[PDB]
């Protein structure tokens, strides 16, 4: 279960109803953002991003 690595598809804002965080020191080599959608559809995602940071921050509003 955890993220290896980073999806380079497109993320979605309007699919995407939550996330839950991937942290490097807590069992996973990488840190990652895992944005899921209605259908429980999980996608690994990089947290430096800029556009990822943004949908984060669009959830917490």
């Amino acid at each position: 279960d955890c993220c290896l690595g980073y999806t380079d598809r497109i993320l979605h804002p309007k699919f995407i109803v939550g996330f839950t965080r991937q942290l490097a020191n807590e069992g996973c080599d990488i840190n990652a953002i895992i944005f899921h959608t209605k259908k429980k559809l999980s996608v690994c995602a990089n947290p430096k991003q800029t556009w990822v940071k943004y949908i984060v921050r669009l959830l917490s509003k």
